[PDB]
């Protein structure tokens, strides 16, 4: 079981909107010798909607071979179809990965026996680790707690990101699931705050600006020294609210391109940081210490 | 220029998830002897989402082939990915089709200037006539109505889809934009008044069971026949309502089964009605004598 800081690892993009496999090389051996515990390949903050099937398969094909067994590999696999979502599990495997990270389907909205059935598909179809993903915002659907714990009981869901931010409702999630599949916040700015209370790691968007940081505060938070935490992550708490300004991963992609870590490349219909909020990025990225 | 009722056609299913041809194709008649003014082929409503790209085409294809000129066809090519969403146009303007219905991105939620990007970058890569189509319940975006006052300017963006259902919204939307570009209603039970308030027509689900009332109703609305148009739509206001007690296209698809016109497959994520709406449903396609 996967624990600590997990990496929503941004794909690097030349101007012209091609894979920088260059900076990915750099930025994966960056994270590995910063603290950070885990990667997700092409996930959301991976622009996993814009890049070619291929393309999918070469980062999370890079990213393994680079990693070099150091740290376990999560490799975005969600689709909103079931047949998709298997063909790109499947293929995951296939190339080394850990575990997988699936989004519940998005657009079509399918029902809780929907969501159900579409996991219990997947897990049965695919021997690999799944980790499941709920995020209504972005979405349209909420895996509510009690499918949750339905699909905990089969032995390959080994996990749900819980993205909804909503700290009380995950206190309930970590409660009814008795252990049964670990927990996994995916907001940043309450994720502390998840593993004060059971959760096992943060799916963070962070940790790509503060990998060092958010592994400390990985560490602590899971280790329940609630002190040690909320002040480590005073320090980059800003953060948290301010890679979110314009949807992820436009923030976070520019505020690595300020750290002179990547280039300007994002894939439409996302585009670059919007001028207004480049200026207090840099400001946020120089208090937090990272320029 | 399209307007009326314009259904958004299911997309019949065998058991095991084929694709059901010849049931497709007694629909289309069928539709045009209904009196149905136009259709959107591959919609949310025809499962665009579970369908694989092969049979995108091949399904905008026998529709185009069945309705044999006889009543414009508008193909769903919409993707949240800008260079994928160009290639479904592509091959909906090279199979013919009239027009194409795209939904804004999904789930990666653009900001925007990056719907704008998104949309000119359509527009100017095809020559065919292209409609846009607001739906944040399940995009997880909302195209503003400034924004969509902006892409109007573009000649060959010549509709959009309101889903909303926000009539006060959507009549500023209409006022906004001179006669600039179309306005089609996405919601049924609110269609009626959007179309009285100028709309030019219905992208209906509605359209699927009842589409000779949906057609009388368009008419009437369009012509601003306040009084006919409230109590012709009351005939069928229920099943507007009804049709949606669970994801659409999940109860139209089981309407049309009792109906005995297509069969029960529909792909995961989604699945068949529920056991608990049949009798509710088949209740409602009596007392609107469907059945």
């Amino acid at each position: 079981t996967i624990q600590g800081s997990i990496v929503a690892i941004v794909t690097p993009m030349l101007k012209d909107g091609g894979v920088d496999w260059k900076s990915l090389e750099k930025l994966v051996e960056w994270h590995i010798e910063q603290g950070t515990n885990s990667i997700v390949a092409v996930g959301t903050t991976g622009e996993a909607s814009t890049l070619s099937m291929e393309e999918h398969t070469q980062v999370i094909k890079e990213i393994i071979r680079v990693a070099n067994k150091r740290i376990p590999i999560i490799a975005g696999t969600g689709a909103n179809s079931t047949r998709e979502a298997i063909e790109l599990t499947k293929a995951a495997k296939d190339l080394g990965a850990d575990a997988a990270l699936l989004v519940t389907p998005y657009y079509n909205k399918p029902t809780q026996e929907g969501l159900y059935q579409h996991y219990k598909a997947i897990a049965e179809a695919v021997e690999l680790p799944l980790i499941l993903y709920n995020v209504p915002g972005r979405t349209g659907v909420d895996l509510s707690n009690d499918t949750a714990v339905r699909l905990a009981e089969i032995p390959n869901i080994v996990g749900i990101k819980d993205a909804t931010g909503d700290v009380p409702r995950g206190k309930a999630l970590i409660d009814a699931l008795n252990g049964k599949m670990a927990v996994y916040s995916g907001d940043d700015e309450t994720a502390w705050e998840l593993m004060l209370l059971g959760a096992d790691g943060n799916i963070s968007v962070t940790a790509n600006i503060a990998p060092k940081a958010m592994s400390e505060v990985c560490a602590v938070a899971i280790a329940k020294d609630e002190q040690q935490a909320k002040t480590l992550n005073n320090k980059i708490a800003n953060l948290h609210n301010i890679l979110f300004c314009e949807s992820n991963p436009i923030p976070v992609k520019w505020a690595l391109h300020e750290m002179g870590l990547i280039d300007t490349g994002i894939r439409l219909p996302l585009t670059p940081l919007a001028e207004q909020y480049r200026e207090p990025l840099r400001n946020a990225l120089k208090d937090a210490g990272i320029i």
